[PDB]
């Protein structure tokens, strides 16, 4: 998996028939190697439909998700080895080449205390199994680290990676996302050195969840890091310039974050594609 | 108030006779100009004790607090009124001349939609009440803009301001927190230029709320803006390096912030100075 | 003297007829409010030619130059008046509203000690002649800092308005480069914050002469810097993308400093708009 | 050679019995591991004496130099390799286990004209002669990048790497100077990622020659690029405050660059030791 990515979420929060159009070309319109595709209602996806789209706009997929509460791993790993098997399933009918995201819990997990062994011996033997149905499907299996005030078992790149080593799974690789990095890593290139070869799908995001390129992300940090390891995985845009009003409690945003998602697109791709440049990557 | 403090959850965050010892001795040693003391018990703080030991070591004090949910003032604005007022009747027995932080709601406050207007009224009558009764014992009343995931009603420096003026008071000042802008400012400066007309407090703290200097805060575009605008207020050092794990829950940190309080004592108080010398803040 | 400008040199240092043309009719494609003319050979600029394209394409302009050795103030003042007050002239005939750059000295100067009370006193007394001339025509008169490989007078900001506060001129003002600035200030916002009464014009160039947004020129603090300031002046485009070889010499420049000037044009004046936007640079 | 070192002209240019010594035990009291010896005077060093206070302190040493006009590589090879040759066996002498800087020309270089395929040719046949030299006293042999002001030769990595490359000697390292890339490497972290195969020693020099960690260098960048190539080499200190004004000519430096080269040394050196463990340097 390598090129430069979109999230749907740019156009599309669901992935009715038309959604699934709309965003797929646009990622064509911009010149994307990848769309990511979110799962979040897994009977509601039709993958043929979507395969076909692909298929006809040229374009390469992986998919996410965010385990809902009733599929948490650190409680309930046999309910998440379920749901994450279905999720599999369904991306591998897509096309898709991967699933990542919170692929181990929820973006509002809290237990109140710190993460426990029992808990993390429950994600390991969770996702060491459907990591392992991903490998029968061909699919790679991605875990994205995110903040402390979404989840409490995976927050720092080094967390990841250790999670990664002990599954040791070939086909597992670590996700990291600069809005969160922004907090959790002490230097936030700190994460990239720390997931080195395990790095292989990065969310590029604004501090704010707007445009890269005008926050509090440093991006040179962030590229000089990428490029000193050697990165070869996807560059995806995650924004939130998109999401209407009604989305704001499922991702705590509560006040516009940007002008629109056109002037995001426009200007936050370009910077992307512009700093890739400036250092090197993909050369 | 003008010159640099720190919080006292360097030494601890209970405030009983010793930990006041400790703290303000510590405080001391560190040669700052302010302590800020939070108000976490009303009925257990002796305050008599704190104004004794304030004035035995020539430091002076602000107060800060988190209200309590039932007194949140966005849904309960006559309850926020009675417990702002007796926390201000605390903090001026102490000598402190200020209370400042989360005065307005919580740090885990949602209602999981963007803020209505009738929750800002109630907080803009509840404020104006309290910053009155401020104002009659002689003390400066402070609003702290905190990042979307604690609190939904006042996350940006703009929404401070336009708070105060929608209040009118003369008392009342903003009060920002580095940690927070790194995540709620377009570009962190923008958030000091905004306020420039009430910003009167800064929580210096890094962007893992470990040391200043070691993390994303994009210090040098902090200090500039301070500097442009002519700060002429207090720089209070805030990081969670004496945190317990016991404390875990109530500031959802699950992984410990620095080596120790020592080190980022030393290390971040420094920084902090040489910053504030390198752009001359106070002359 | 406010808005956003290229300098000719994105197209030419020369100023026949064709290259006049051509210069203004790429700024005003660009949608700039100035463009800055190089004065270099003054008998060859036809100023009729040049006002009538100015304000057939609706720009307005300001000159710069170099003094040439045998006019360097700090030794010859004489000279560097008559040099100054004659290119007064044909800046005012071709309707440009300043001349400025390095009007004192020259980008190669250098007596081997550092300056002197009697250079200072050789400057002051040149440039408050012309400046006095410039005031007769209707023209401001400005100054610019460069570093100290190529000049040993006006380094830093603070010495370009210690200069103009002894000339006692109010048609004067300080342009500072954030090339030179990069070397010269001790954390570049703090030239801006020092010349915070006398900055009206700038050289926005990357730190290798390239494109801005791709160098180490640190923009958060520049931008923020004015902002907070209240900067009213203009903000000129500078680059070496379109120098041939030839100029090698003149402007110590041994490589390429980009991939061609429609990059830098395309890409560099883009940025410094959305910068200007995010810090509302123009209200 | 690995770790922390310091310049020598921190504490004094000549390098006399009593400079001598002051600037060892000097080294030794800020606990570094290598002093940076200057070579200018060949027959005013005291070899044995340099040697005997090397090893009584625990201390180990570079030597680095410029080479004189009459023995510029690129227009004089022989004199060149004389020169070398004679600085290399000084070396030797002392202890010390390399011979770096700008030994390929001087630091008022220039022809006017960008440099040429004859000029690279006298560089490569005069430095694998004195490689060679260098290789049988059991010597490594630098070549340090500076900016285009001082030198038309070699002034990115990139360059540097390529000199290094074409002369084949496996005792030449490349050496990097973080005051330099600031203005020649396009994002200062892409010359240590271009080095990475060769790079073996650092000058980490604030932007204007000042305090490390207070001007406008990119230091997360840097360390960042440092810690991803896995860098195994010396970190040396280089800063201007000591320095006295009768030097100003040789180094272009027209006005005072620090407070002295006490707070230069305190505040510098615990800058970087803190970032060299933020960033886990060298395990
Ligand atoms: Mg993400
Ligand atoms: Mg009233
Ligand atoms: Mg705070
Ligand atoms: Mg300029
Ligand atoms: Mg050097």
């Amino acid at each position: 998996m390598q090129g430069f990515g979109v999230h749907a979420m740019m156009w599309s929060l669901n992935w009715d028939h038309e959604s699934a159009r709309r965003a797929i070309a646009g990622a064509a319109d911009y010149g994307q190697d990848f769309i990511e595709i979110p799962l979040v209602d897994l009977p509601s996806v039709d993958t043929a439909h979507t395969r076909a789209l692909l298929e006809k706009y040229g374009l390469r997929a992986a998919c996410s998700l965010v385990l809902p509460e009733p599929a948490w791993a650190s409680v309930r790993p046999e309910a998440a080895v379920a749901h994450l098997n279905a999720a599999l399933d369904k991306a591998a009918e897509m096309g898709a080449e991967a699933l990542t995201g919170v692929t181990y819990g929820g973006t509002s997990e809290r237990t109140g205390f710190p993460p426990t062994q029992a808990e993390y011996d429950n994600l390991t033997r969770a996702l060491s199994q459907s990591a392992g149905h991903a490998k029968t499907l061909g699919l790679q299996f991605g875990i994205e680290a995110v903040n402390r005030y979404e989840n409490h078992l995976v927050n720092s790149a080094e967390q990841a990676v250790a999670l990664v080593e002990r599954i040791g799974a070939d086909n597992i690789f670590v996700h990291l996302d600069t809005f969160h990095m922004n907090m959790e890593e002490k230097g936030i290139a700190n994460g990239i050195i720390a997931a080195h070869d395990y790095l292989k799908y990065m969310h590029m995001s604004e501090s704010d969840r707007g445009t890269p390129g005008f926050g509090n992300v440093a991006w040179d940090a962030v590229f000089a890091a990428l490029a000193a390891i050697g990165f070869k995985g996807v560059l995806t845009l995650e924004s939130f310039a998109a999401m209407p009003e009604e989305m704001a409690g499922a991702i705590s945003t509560w006040r516009p974050v940007a002008s629109g998602a056109d002037e995001v697109l426009d200007k936050g791709l370009a910077f992307l594609r512009d700093k890739a440049s400036q250092y090197r990557i993909f050369g």
